[PDB]
């Protein structure tokens, strides 16, 4: 029994090592410390300082250097007694300050303990190295175990959700968010792995599992923050029958980063699939596809990075091709997907030349003709449609000769649509396979980024941020109720931001954006002007910059984020020349024809991108609203992708943005420590005369100690089953003499 075998890997990897004694006495000391900022400028970097004295109003402590300082008791960040170092739930700490929180988190990480709870949340720190806690043997141990019974772990939250599902007959949700590279997908895959094991019986399970890899090849890429970043968000519905067995699955994708297909920053890569293809394609497939090295392609030859360390695109291509096979994609299907990938590479190879007049021309039909063949479309129609699209100018339909820039840009537009569309198609194709109309229950997993606050924030960041204001409010509401429940079981702000963004009347940012969208001739300037006009000095969550003329700022949950308006008009419309669609609709390819002839794929509805985003977010929320949710906050330890490197600033910032610290401060004001009578006595019986560790009237005994100690009744609160302590209370208690 691993949970009991102190020699087990379980103990080794998941628990703080346990000695031979329980004795309260070991932990005895007389020293008292505070967490202080040695450099007031750098407030997230703190040092421990012993309190050498005290006044009625302050504290006087000694620094590392032996430098004495004074602090207000109220501004003091007192350090919890050493015994608290490493607890599995921050909700267990007595002093709940920010430094204290990071500390516990750090003590744990120092021991390779990546999972820690914070009340309702499961905090997970990226180890940046392998930890063998995900083996089948690991899985088997979590089965049926209460949260309190076992150590913190993703498998643990997953078990709770499945048991709740079965016991409450209620659907469930796991929300996993955090920065790029923080480890979301990793945890996501574990949740599924675990579910499949605990509820599976396999063929479906297989196909389910195999879906991921497909999604990864097409929607994942190498960025500066992660070698395998998911450039899209997702919602995974794991379906079950009334018996508790997996019946199916459904996938919902969002915000795919199409842009990446025609452009990548230095060092980054295009989607993994491009490379897998280039590498593991048979030599006899290459020729059929007019393939070469990535170096030979405009879309792959520009970041100065075509491969990933510790990664074989060919080996991976095998992997992908297998999954497709398992899922059920016909060879013919597979072909076409590759052809598309191919065509896309060819399209980017097209060189627009425009010297003849002021309209572009094609001196070389090579690339062009390559695209056409693989697409199974006409080169002449493609050609025209690209540089001479007929545009409706009133009553007349006239073909316009496009310049070079415009020409290239349309070609790019074509490529992005191909991709985005193919992506949708795959998702669709997969759901068909695993998805159930008639399902009894479900467990859903949402994996997407948390707030994004980059150097430069564009339309996509507004969107993601918007989603996050909603998730945060959901958490907040959910937290409110359950807190009340518990306080009830025992005898014991985002609206404004959301409105500014999605409001109808008065119109919010998105409504103004849609409005400007109707006008062919509107510009970024008209748009940014309209926005300031309506909110500058008028809406409290908005800010007009002192000097930039292309940006505006939104005060979010996370804090202020400054956005830039470039291309928002275009992005909202996501325009594609009709001649283009025309061209592609006749496609000899059975896969191509769908992308264009299927209204479910080829069109949004009439609605704009923003309108579609709002809608999907609402359906999402709605659904979530019907489940019992679970929250996992994935934390990146540093920005270097290194182990044993947990940077306070890096960390603190995420804890502030993600709601963990907020949940704490809040709880901090209440009665944060809620202990079970038996457990209380066991550890502190010694504090009072006449109390045996094992006492049948735990509540009475509890009262004994408190009474003996002469604690202030305002500080503690008798619950039907637990004793509730205000902040600092347990600490001093702990700090008492045997
Ligand atoms: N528990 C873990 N054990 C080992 N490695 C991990 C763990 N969590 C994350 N990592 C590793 O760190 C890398 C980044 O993690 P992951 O891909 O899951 O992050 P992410 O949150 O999904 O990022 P993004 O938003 O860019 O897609 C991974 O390739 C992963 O292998
Ligand atoms: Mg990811």
């Amino acid at each position: 029994n691993p949970i009991h075998d102190r020699t087990s890997d379980y103990h080794k990897y998941l628990k703080v090592k346990q000695g031979d004694s329980d004795l309260f006495k070991l932990t005895v000391s007389d020293k008292r410390y505070i967490w202080y900022n040695p450099d007031p400028k750098e407030r997230d970097s703190y040092e421990c300082g012993e309190i050498v004295s005290e006044t009625s109003d302050s504290f006087t402590f000694k620094t590392v250097d032996g430098q004495d300082r004074q602090v207000k008791k109220d501004d003091a960040n007192q350090r919890n007694p050493i015994k608290f170092d490493g607890v599995e739930d921050m909700s267990e700490l007595s002093y709940l300050n920010e430094p204290a929180v990071f500390h516990n988190l750090r003590v744990r990480y120092n021991q390779d303990l990546i999972y820690t709870y914070s009340g309702l949340f499961l905090v997970a720190v990226n180890p940046f190295k392998r930890i063998p806690i995900y083996t089948q043997e690991m899985v088997d141990i979590f089965k049926g175990r209460r949260r309190n019974e076992v150590a913190p772990h993703i498998f643990a939250i997953s078990d709770v959700a499945y048991r709740s599902m079965l016991d409450d007959r209620q659907n469930q949700s796991l929300l996993i968010t955090g920065e790029s590279g923080a480890g979301k997908t990793e945890n996501t895959k574990k949740v599924i792995q675990y579910l499949a094991s605990v509820a599976g019986r396999g063929v479906l399970e297989q196909q389910i599992l195999q879906a991921n890899p497909i999604l990864e090849a097409f929607g994942n890429a190498k960025t500066t923050r992660n070698n395998n970043s998911s450039r899209f968000g997702k919602f995974i519905e794991i379906q079950f029958n009334n018996a508790g067995f997996i019946s199916g699955a459904s996938i919902q994708s969002y915000l795919l980063e199409k842009s990446r297909v025609v452009f990548q920053s230095e060092t980054e890569r295009n989607y993994h699939i491009f490379y897998q293809l280039l590498a593991g394609a048979t030599a006899e497939e290459k020729k059929a596809l007019h393939l070469a090295g990535p170096e030979s392609f405009n879309y792959l030859n520009q970041s100065g990075c075509v491969d990933i360390k510790g990664v074989s695109d060919s080996e991976e291509f095998k992997i992908t091709r297998q999954a497709m096979d398992i899922v059920g994609f016909s060879q013919e299907e597979q072909m076409s997907i590759f052809k598309i990938i191919a065509g896309i590479l060819h399209l980017g190879n097209i060189k627009f030349e425009k010297g003849a007049g002021e309209g572009a021309v094609l001196k070389d039909k090579t690339a062009l003709n390559a695209a056409s063949t693989v697409f199974g479309v006409n080169p002449s129609v493609l050609e025209k449609a690209l540089m001479e699209p007929r545009i409706l100018a009133g009553r007349d339909l006239v073909a316009q000769h496009l310049n070079v820039e415009k020409s290239s840009s349309s070609r790019d537009a074509l490529v992005k649509a191909l991709y985005g569309r193919l992506f949708l198609w795959l998702v669709k194709k997969i759901n068909n396979v695993l998805c159930q109309e008639r399902k009894a229950y479900f467990i859903g997993v949402l994996d997407i980024s948390g707030f994004e606050i980059f150097k430069v924030n564009s339309f996509e960041q507004l969107c993601i941020n918007y989603t996050n204001e909603k998730l945060q409010q959901f958490f907040n509401h959910h937290m409110f109720k359950v807190e009340q429940e518990e306080y009830l079981k025992e005898k014991i702000d985002s609206q404004a931001t959301i409105d500014l963004i999605d409001g109808r009347q008065p119109p919010g940012i998105l409504a103004l954006l849609d409005e400007q969208s109707v006008f062919p001739n509107a510009t970024d300037n008209t748009l940014i002007t309209k926005l300031h006009s309506h909110f500058s000095k008028k809406n409290a969550k908005y800010e007009e910059p002192r000097f930039s003329k292309t940006e505006f700022g939104v005060t979010h949950y996370a804090g202020q984020v400054m956005y830039e308006i470039q291309d928002w008009l275009e992005k909202n419309k996501d325009p594609l020349q009709q001649d283009l669609e025309l061209c592609f609709k006749d496609s000899s390819d059975n896969v191509v024809t769908k992308l264009f002839n299927d209204p479910n794929i080829a069109s949004r509805a009439f609605i704009t991108v923003a309108a579609q985003y709002k809608e999907q977010l609402a359906s999402l929320m709605a659904t979530l609203e019907t489940t019992n949710p679970h929250f996992v906050r994935c934390i990146i330890p540093n920005n270097k992708q290194l182990p044993a490197k947990l940077e306070d600033k890096v960390v603190l910032d995420q804890l502030r943005c993600n709601g963990v610290l907020e949940g704490i401060r809040i709880t901090r004001k209440g009665f944060p420590n809620r202990i079970i009578y038996a457990d209380f006595v066991k550890r502190y019986y010694l504090l009072a005369p006449n109390v045996p560790r094992d006492a049948e009237d735990s509540q009475k005994a509890t009262d004994a100690v408190l009474k003996h100690l002469n604690i202030d009744p305002e500080q503690y609160r008798f619950g039907i089953t637990k004793i509730f302590f205000r902040a600092g209370q347990l600490a001093r208690i702990e700090e008492a003499r045997e």
